[PDB]
């Protein structure tokens, strides 16, 4: 769609940038040092932080206006910062750390697999609604909107 009524696009393209750098940092991390690892988790805190206040700017620019004039599903990344602060406080020594690498990696190849079809769906389907529900205009207006909380 045009781009000046895209509320997804310029969003996901930095969620995705963030997903492929935690992706490169997680494969290159030695889990075995300390330093490397706290390094990792908080890097990791930082973007699910990022990406917790985009789906929080969704739903208050967004879903809640989309989901008024259509009027099921309720638009996991709390649990998933829960457990980052647990890595950076709870965790010790090589065996606590290498123990809590394999967790981490299982959660956040689960997490990733929801992540991206999650994206693809707003711009496959609810952007379209989108265009049926509001006027090219005030679609303009809400991606103003998005943006200013997004940049």
């Amino acid at each position: 769609f045009p781009e000046e009524v895209d509320v997804f696009t310029a969003p996901h393209w930095r969620m995705k940038q963030l997903v492929g750098l935690y992706c490169d940092k997680l494969s290159k991390t030695n889990f075995s040092n300390n330093n490397d690892f706290r390094a990792l988790l908080q890097s990791l805190y930082a973007t699910f932080k990022e990406f917790k206040m985009h789906e929080q700017i969704e739903n208050e620019y967004i879903i809640g206006l989309l989901q008024q004039r259509s009027q099921y599903n309720v638009h996991k990344l709390s649990e998933m910062l829960s457990l980052f602060e647990k890595g950076l406080k709870n965790v010790k020594n090589e065996y606590e750390q290498l123990n809590y690498a394999k967790q981490l990696k299982e959660r956040l190849e689960a997490f990733t697999r929801d992540f991206l079809p999650h994206m693809k769906e707003e711009e496959e389907v609810f952007q379209p609604m989108l265009m049926e529900y509001f006027t090219y205009e005030e679609l303009k207006d809400i991606k103003k909107k998005v943006i200013a909380q997004h940049c």
